[PDB]
């Protein structure tokens, strides 16, 4: 049985490839933080009864900023699959943050790939990294493709960009099996609360319970390609199944607005938002049946927004036989009944 490593498996892709890999007979060890309080919440079902069902699964204490530990848990279990998924993955904080953001989510895909070379398992062991649409930024094409060039715009974007470039080094310079996966933005009911779409999914469950009054939001015109993170984690492991390494965007081939993200998670609740307000400005604002339900408050900008991403995932349609299957609907619907299921259990 093959051995995978994943890094960030406690993160929202970390726990859906884990079961990924497991179903498929992998023996997968995760790489987890140190928490002064319970972490594991994603992934708590994979160990629940792990005496009893004997599953294939470790998880393992470490940190991307401390390349001895790395060093150690790879040469003592030797994978076949490192997935690095660990990062601060949060752009608005990484304006608050740029120097850790970059040495976790830069310096720390470097520390793996040396672990690598340093336990001499250049021909053993293939590496996913976990780059992003974020690398688009301003965008230089439409739709955004493998070949289109990168224009970060915030600390996360050029610490992810690093990390691109050095796993396309090391790919190079040493005949590694590593790889980018370009993945565009991929939600679900496990997706951090902070991020729009599960903030946006979490406030309506709230509202439509009335323990809720108003979502309070960001830039509503941003519009992104949104896939289900379930769908995207088979991308990874199918750019590792393949005989060459190679880079591959994954989406889903359309965008919207987080303004048609708010209208659609307030319609599963059966309520419709209009809006008020010199639209686009700081004054507009959502209203349901007379109620301000929506408001906008520039806390949530970023200096440098990323206005647009719209991914041609044709490269991995056609190499990989990969396509999303859940729906922009189906991904609202899903996690609005996901969010209103979590408050009422
Ligand atoms: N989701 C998307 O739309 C998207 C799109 C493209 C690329 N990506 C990238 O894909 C990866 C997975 O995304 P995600 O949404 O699952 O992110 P996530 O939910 O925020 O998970 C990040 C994971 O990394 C761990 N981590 C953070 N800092 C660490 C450190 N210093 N050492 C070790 N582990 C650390 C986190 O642990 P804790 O639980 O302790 O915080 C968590 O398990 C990330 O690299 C992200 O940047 C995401
Ligand atoms: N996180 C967050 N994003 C918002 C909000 N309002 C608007 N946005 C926009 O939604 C887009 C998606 O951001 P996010 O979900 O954090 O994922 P990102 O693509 O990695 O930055 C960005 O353009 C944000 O500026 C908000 O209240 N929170
Ligand atoms: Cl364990």
């Amino acid at each position: 049985s093959k051995v995978a490593l994943i890094t960030g498996i406690t993160g929202q892709d970390g726990s859906y490839l884990a079961e990924f890999l497991l179903e498929k007979g992998y023996m997968v060890y995760g790489i987890i933080r140190r928490s002064s309080s319970f972490n594991t919440g994603r992934v708590e079902h994979l160990y629940k009864d792990i005496h009893i069902t004997k599953a294939k699964f470790k998880l393992l204490y470490g940190d991307l900023t401390d390349t001895g530990n790395l060093i150690s848990i790879i040469a003592k279990i030797k994978p076949d699959e490192i997935y690095n998924l660990a990062a601060q993955s949060h752009v608005k904080v990484s304006f608050e943050m740029p120097e850790y953001t970059a040495n976790v989510d830069g310096i720390g895909t470097l520390r793996l790939l040396e672990a690598i070379r340093a336990c001499g398992l250049e021909k053993k062991t293939k590496f996913y990294q976990a780059s992003t649409s974020e690398l688009y930024g301003l965008v230089q094409e439409v739709p955004q493709k493998e070949t289109t060039p990168f224009y970060p715009r915030s600390p996360y974007a050029c610490a992810k960009l690093y990390s691109y470039w050095i796993v396309v080094n090391y790919r190079e310079a040493y005949n590694m099996f590593a790889l980018n996966g370009i993945l565009f933005n991929h939600e679900s009911i496990r997706r951090g609360p902070t991020f729009v779409t599960r903030k946006i999914t979490m406030a309506v469950a709230r509202i439509k319970l009335g323990l809720q009054d108003c979502l309070y939001l960001g830039n509503l015109d941003a519009e992104r390609d949104w896939g289900h993170a379930k769908d995207y984690v088979e991308a990874m492991w199918l750019m590792l199944q393949q005989e060459q390494p190679r880079d591959f965007c994954v989406a889903t081939g359309e965008k919207h607005s987080v303004r048609e993200f708010v209208e659609k998670a307030f319609a599963c609740i059966g309520q419709t938002v209009e809006w008020k307000g010199e639209r686009g400005t700081v004054e507009e604002h959502g209203v349901v049946d007379g109620v301000v339900r929506v408001r906008v408050d520039p806390r949530y900008f970023r200096p440098t927004e990323v206005d647009q991403l719209l991914g041609d995932p044709t490269l991995a349609e056609t190499v990989l036989g990969w396509k999303r299957k859940v729906s922009f609907e189906e991904l609202v619907r899903g996690m609005v009944e996901g969010d209103i299921e979590l408050l009422q259990s």
